[PDB]
């Protein structure tokens, strides 16, 4: 039997280190055995096959200029301006170290944003400013360790783990893995996969890398890695070592806008073939933004321009009627479909019992409408919506700063005894966790007991406490980037908040109206549409 | 059946796409049309009825059931009772180098494996690894660049 | 199968004693049949593997010299001369630690402290000194014995508790093992995670380590075990037979500046490979000290001083113009951006019903304000943080003694029939066993009823006696290290904590002003902007 | 979404006939007939409103008229998606009358004429529309 032979050959063809040549040669000298029954040569012919294919001693050339890289990230969407620096700032930390310092430092570069934004594009960039290759590698659904570890050599019908079959793709011994999603991994199974992940994402424990197919541990000591992931509270803390935050924030509509001019809708008409014949005037793509998505980045306007850019081929296959064609804002919904959403959310009409705080889900911002029933009753206080008690601690201390302040706003004189309430809080368990929203509730109470009208399209966020302080929060950029997304112009905030502020690079300020304040008298003196 | 009215446009969009192919336009970023519907609306009809209206031979080879990369891949290339997986086979059926294939109930899939088969079906459905497509009970790449596909289901969920 | 040829070496060229050829046999009883789906022999073989790979018959050099353990420690992260005297002490008495030997005493030597100090570190250096080997993992996040005992070994997923697995990880059988957060568990699954711990606890009933994995025992007695906790407020009663309490408090602003100064600099230089490049003047790091950073480790101290390594390898690699950049104090936010803190405490302005105590949080004592808000109502109370209740009694305590206060600061002489109390504590969920905002939180309510203004920095403590008198609490150390470097300089003790007073170096005594007093009603005409 | 229906009940006792308290005093059972429905959450708010008003003032909900929806802690009715299957299930199942949200007259347009030719829709705004149309026997 040949195959032997090409077993044997492929031994010969590729190098490998010292222990993996005698285990190899040994394990090819097991030969001549059983082909059939317990399958002593075919399980064996696919174990030596792994061992020779798998790339030994064969790398990229890689880049030791940052300039270049500022460079090319100044060609994906619009730069950003602001988290390419920080790219740069761990590239040239991996610059410097490379003399023989390498090892036991420099985290992984956890980057954080909501789905779909410049995260694969951005390894992309770097993997196009290297030299390197490039792969991706899904965590979502991991229990096995022998999903990443190697698993059992047993029987034929065996298989190693993802980091295998992901190294024996390329070509050479140093890729770049974007790691997909991995903080969404499961233990329900044998073997809990986060101490597997430490095992591979470490820079002194790579070296050592737990193989069960294989005999000899591979070495993962000069892949570079870059991590996505949504959310740092499912994040744990044995991987919260070795991680520097790269936070990846919400975009801006005028970012998104030439985001679509400069690399969205060149894209897609050059997919569906329509090269130089339909046009866009920016207008209507500022319709398909305002109208027909609501979301964080590039994933809502790729699915839009995307049927624009068939229909507009099968119209165009039924008689070629024009020279170009170009669209206005106006029929875009022949192409699209009825109107979504609001064009601004001014179209909102106040309620009189209902706020809208802002918050932030950790794949994209978002309001809220708190919602509040002051019905006939004892002095309950029931809190729907999956909440603790940090959110049932900040609707009694508004109530009790109502109780301070009875007559300023229009209530009786004693109600907490007579007046149950209920309140519905869609999802206020989300992340940064407790309450950010406590001037919402605030307000909502104040409506919905005073019975006067809240506001829309005038939108919150921040603490409050006892005697009535609004105290700062931390984040205050998410939050604004969620007034920003859900089409918000005019916020309010504690007046502790503004050395935040000047920090705000300035797409994110200029459309938008902060009325800060420092009491909840201030917004229950902007927010109410009588005073009460 | 009747005309539907809704999905045969659709289906006409989709298909003014693949009227603007056929250069050397790269453009294989190509989405393969997931049909979803409840039992029995209709969807082998369309399967048939786009592969006359193309001048194609319609094969069915459904896939409900699976957990293993040996239904579509071979097997032991070493006994009697070595065999391919359900393409080849399928290919040995029909006799055309650019078929219909319609696949059915994709949604059905299991796991009892190391391994799910999705990974296997991702390697003959894109447009680019399907060209070196070897089982192990081959040795050479069969392609399937010029195999048009449409597949069925009946949940997008699972 | 073919792996038997192998396994039967593996029991017999693995040094293996009698009881363990007898568990050997116990599995070997399962073994030898087809490994056609069979997941009891699956998990057989794997604990199979489990015996064989476990080490046997290897002691350490384990040296015995105690200057040499004085002389490792002479670098450990900045001295602190009384705690390293008392392990050097302990090394110096314990001919006992399984040396000249008798049954007395076995203590576990447990720490507690800043959850940043290097007493992790310490524990390093200790192993250095014995030559033995290290390892570590955290009993936080463990409500079960499924981490400590293994899995019921009767069908696949069985799988040891990781104390096997981390001797496995040890090559050697008598190492020094590491806990980490011994204090932070939960009576949820297979009955009390410390039942299991008893089971560890005395170094003759781990010997016998039985599992519902294991069946043969286990040895565990040779290997040194030492916990390290960092809750300063519980000790769980089980363990208290057999222990040796060792404490490390917190620092002093020039204590952590000198820390600064020797060790920390260096070592995030060499993370992003300068060569010392980079000057920091201690006016700059002093300033980093007070602005930025509020803990009593140095892991603010840590990062910070990495981000301004990292941020000047950036600026470096972009040219090459420098011998050196001594960076003084206002071009750190060029580097570092905004600072948090504030070295001005004097913008405090006393406020209506508040107060500012000491508590004695699991990072040490530390200050929080304590906020009431006296509303119209009934004559109740109400507290919120889910405290201990020796806040509740505090309060108790508190209002009694203004109910018998009452004309001579100018209360009404009813206020249990009109108004309810609500009080927050931000963390006095604490077992600190014994208010130590007694006074604190009577100032507060004094201040409330009152409805007089309340000076804030000074900072008060301790415990209020029924009669009228302010009982001492220990732990004075920490919180008069707090509220130093927090800003503050009044400060309202007890009489009867005047020893402690001598317990603290006059560096903390020379920036601070400790007022020595037992009536509280001194201190209400001390804090009130009226004199009563 | 029960509690919900219950909330907006008890802002609304006067109009139903009702006793003046009923919070107090009587405890409810739900049965939900359906084994697991990949639809998830309530496509069926004011089903369950309707269900409990004519349970608690003991007069029967009339079993022609289908509808569906979600509510709100003040009777504000909020949209659902998935229209033409609601529709070809309501009329699969030989049902002539829809009731839908007010927010849903956008969405009652882009539908063949095939599926909106035995159907008679009739489009409220609120939970008082809905107990506008199917409660008739108040006494």
């Amino acid at each position: 039997l040949s195959d032997l032979e090409a077993l044997r050959k492929k031994i010969e063809e590729v190098g490998m280190p010292e222990a993996v040549k005698t285990k190899a040669l040994k394990e090819l000298d097991r030969l001549e055995r059983m082909q059939q029954g317990s399958p002593e040569a075919t399980v064996a012919r696919t174990y030596l096959d792994w061992l020779t294919e798998v790339p030994w001693s064969k790398a990229d050339p890689e880049v030791l200029d940052i300039n270049h890289t500022r460079q090319v990230l100044d060609e994906d969407h619009y730069g950003l301006k602001d988290v390419k620096e920080r790219i740069l700032e761990y590239l040239a930390v991996r610059q410097l170290t490379q003399g023989l310092d390498v090892r036991n430092k420099a985290p992984i570069l956890v980057l954080v944003g909501p789905p779909g934004v410049g995260k694969t594009s951005l390894g992309r960039s770097i993997a196009r400013s290297m030299n390197r290759k490039f792969h991706r590698i899904s965590l979502g659904g991991v229990r096995d360790e022998a999903e990443i570890r190697g698993h059992r050599r047993t029987y034929i019908g065996a298989m190693p783990g993802k980091l295998i079959h992901a190294m024996k793709q390329v070509g050479v011994i140093n890729p770049v893995i974007l790691l997909d999603e991995i903080d969404k991994m499961s233990s329900d199974w044998r073997g809990d996969p986060a101490s597997a992940m430490l095992e591979v994402l470490d820079p002194e424990q790579n070296n050592t890398f737990t193989d069960h197919y294989l005999d000899v541990p591979y070495d993962l000591s000069k892949v570079f890695f870059i991590t996505t992931a949504n959310t740092l509270q499912t994040i744990p803390r044995p991987l919260l070592d070795r991680m520097e935050v790269i936070e990846i924030p919400g975009y801006t509509n005028m970012e998104k806008q030439a985001i679509a001019r400069q690399y969205l809708w060149p894209k897609q008409v050059r997919e569906s073939g329509m090269e130089g014949r339909i046009e866009v005037t920016d207008a209507a793509i500022l319709r398909v933004i305002s109208e027909y998505t609501r979301e964080a980045g590039v994933r809502g306007l790729e699915r839009e321009l995307g049927k624009i850019a068939r229909k507009g081929a099968k119209f165009w296959l039924e008689g070629a009627w024009e020279g170009l064609r170009t669209i206005d804002a106006s029929d875009i919904p022949t192409y699209l479909g009825i109107p979504r959403y609001r064009p601004d959310k001014a179209e909102t009409e106040p309620q009189v019992g209902t706020a809208q705080g802002l918050a932030w889900t950790p794949v994209g911002g978002t309001l809220l409408t708190i919602e509040v029933a002051a019905v006939p009753g004892s002095g309950k206080l029931s809190l729907t919506g999956q909440l603790g008690e940090v959110m049932k601690e900040s609707a009694q201390a508004a109530l009790t700063y109502l109780r301070a302040h009875t007559q300023d706003y229009g209530l009786p004189e004693d109600f907490y005894n007579k007046v149950d309430l209920h309140v519905h809080v869609p999802d206020g368990a989300t992340p940064k966790d407790g309450p950010s929203a406590g001037i919402t509730m605030a307000t909502a109470i104040a409506s919905a007991l005073s019975r006067r009208p809240a506001r829309m399209d005038i939108a919150m966020t921040g603490e409050v406490s006892l005697r009535g302080k609004v105290m700062p929060i931390g984040g205050v950029k998410e939050k604004l980037l969620a007034a920003h997304q859900a089409g918000i112009h005019k916020i309010v905030l504690p007046k502790d908040n503004e050395a935040q502020l000047e920090e705000l690079p300035k797409e994110v300020l200029e459309g938008l109206e902060i009325k800060l304040v420092e009491d909840v008298g201030e917004v229950l003196e902007y927010l109410l549409l009588p005073e009460p």
